[PDB]
């Protein structure tokens, strides 16, 4: 039968692909379903989708979005609404068993152009055997990591913040948490200096960015122009704290089986022998997985995100992957009818626990088999209710990009002329000049 392609990022690819495979089962000869890899950055995922769709490559069908692309691909019309099915299931179908937030994030000018499939929100990850307590707000992050430095042991606070979005997320949930806002509600309007309390917050989240950067014991990655891990460094034990998504929860087990965890040496329980499937994914039977997460609950553990105002929690950036269905597409009904089984019921729960994306069906974190092997369901969810957001506007591309070239690198930022900074990048980014 025909093919329809589906392209995600590469470092989800296998985890798609897996999915792709069993949903190729359930055609049955009518059509296959064909995972692409994208690069690694969102900016880049976007760069290739673009060029793939003005230059009207007739082989592209189904598109993996990062929640800040949508406004920009419905005003160009490069995703089609959901309300384009010839079957009209699509928006039924997508509205369905699925979390509000991530829905927000598939939506523009009142009409749904994509179907969630995963979500995204950071956590805090921490060594209980070195941290006593996970810190509750960055003050006490700083003081923790002070205290860290103090005692020899490592200071690192790993956040995967380089110079490109992850810094972009960074400072839009300090910004959002202080009760900021990058720009009006109608992207109209920058709204980073334009009041005192929205200075006041711009300002406060600066001075959090810039003292975790100059923190006793800092991260030296900040000060290159380099592609570095938090994620890794907290796996090799240079950090012993972290902010990032909950892939890193499945990252820690798996790369602890195959050996590449100091202290977590999984590979060394013999009943964890095999627990690696044949393409390199650790996929434990009940019992394994009980062994594997009793021995990390005692050097890895997780956490709130910490907040900015001590008191209340924080607002969280919210990430993830919305399916759309390419203007370019020779056959929509079987895109979107594709698109309907890669977010059913198996692959969600695949996809959470084998590829470490969290699933955007609420019924999941309902589900006491799906929280037995996924314990940050709570947090997770409760970080989705109350989600901070980005900007939505077609212009973000350039908006992101120069608020990542401002800030970065941390070091240099100085609260009060970086937020002048700040809005003039944001001005000229919203005024078609970015
Ligand atoms: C480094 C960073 O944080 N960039 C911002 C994007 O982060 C998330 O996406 C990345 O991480 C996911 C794993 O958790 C992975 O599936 C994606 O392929 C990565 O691009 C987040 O989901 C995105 O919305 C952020 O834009």
């Amino acid at each position: 039968g025909l093919v329809v392609s589906f392209y995600t990022p590469a470092t989800d690819g296998a985890t798609f692909t897996a999915i792709a495979q069993r949903c190729n089962q359930q055609f049955g000869g009518r059509f296959t379903i064909a995972q692409v890899s994208l690069p690694r950055s969102p900016n880049e995922q976007r760069l290739q989708l673009a060029r793939r769709l003005t230059g009207n490559d007739r082989t592209l069908d189904v598109m993996a979005l990062d929640v800040v692309w949508t406004a920009e691909f419905a005003e160009a019309g490069w995703a089609l609404p959901l309300s384009d099915d010839p079957a009209g299931l699509a928006e039924n179908d997508a509205v369905a068993d699925t979390l509000p937030g991530p829905l927000a994030t598939a939506g523009w000018n009142h009409k749904l152009y994509a179907a969630p499939v995963t979500t995204n929100t950071q956590l805090l990850w921490y060594r209980p055997d070195l941290v006593n307590s996970p810190p509750t707000d960055w003050n006490a992050m700083i003081a923790e990591a002070a205290r860290l430095h103090a005692a020899g042991e490592p200071s690192w606070i790993a956040v995967q913040a380089n110079q490109g979005e992850g810094l972009v997320v960074w400072f839009n949930t300090l910004l959002v948490s202080a009760g900021g806002s990058v720009l009006s509600e109608d992207g109209r309007h920058v709204t980073l200096t334009d009041t005192p309390a929205h200075r006041a917050a711009t300002v406060s989240a600066l001075q959090i960015l810039k003292s975790v950067a100059t923190t006793p014991g800092a991260d030296p990655s900040i000060t290159r122009t380099e592609e570095g891990s938090a994620r890794l460094a907290f796996e090799q034990g240079k950090a012993a704290l972290e902010v990032n998504w909950p892939f890193v929860f499945a990252s820690m087990l798996e790369n602890a089986v195959k050996g590449g965890v100091p202290f977590l040496p999984l590979n060394r329980i013999p009943q964890l022998a095999g627990s690696i499937n044949d393409i390199g994914t650790f996929t434990p039977s009940d019992e394994q997985f009980r062994i594997a997460y009793d021995a990390s609950q005692q050097v890895f553990g997780f956490a709130p995100y910490p907040a900015v105002a001590p008191g209340q929690p924080a607002k969280v950036t919210i990430g993830g992957l919305n399916l759309a269905v390419a203007k370019t597409t020779r056959h929509r009904a079987e895109a979107f009818e594709a698109v309907r089984c890669l977010r059913d019921q198996h692959n969600q729960r695949y996809v959470s626990l084998e590829g470490g994306l969290p699933a955007v069906r609420a019924s999941l974190y309902s589900d006491p088999q799906f929280q037995a092997k996924y314990p940050m369901h709570a947090i997770i969810r409760q970080q989705l209710t109350d989600a901070a957001v980005r900007p939505a506007t077609p212009v973000y591309q350039a908006l992101s990009i120069r608020l990542a070239a401002v800030l970065s690198p941390i070091t240099e930022i100085d609260p009060e002329s970086t937020a002048d900074e700040l809005a003039a990048q944001a001005q000229k980014a919203i005024d078609g000049m970015g």
